[PDB]
């Protein structure tokens, strides 16, 4: 059920709650929307 990163397809914690994924890699570890596989809506922007 994990989300495959758009880089090396790593096991990212997929959260259907907000349709977001968090790469579980020490080289990535970033938040992003699993819908558009792009930047996740944050204090900054999407
Ligand atoms: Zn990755
Ligand atoms: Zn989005």
């Amino acid at each position: 059920s994990l989300k495959a990163c758009i880089r090396c397809n790593s096991p990212a914690k997929y959260d259907c709650y907000l349709q977001r994924a968090t790469c579980k890699r020490e080289g990535c570890g970033f938040d992003y929307c699993t819908k558009c596989l792009c930047n996740y809506h944050t204090t900054k922007d999407c």
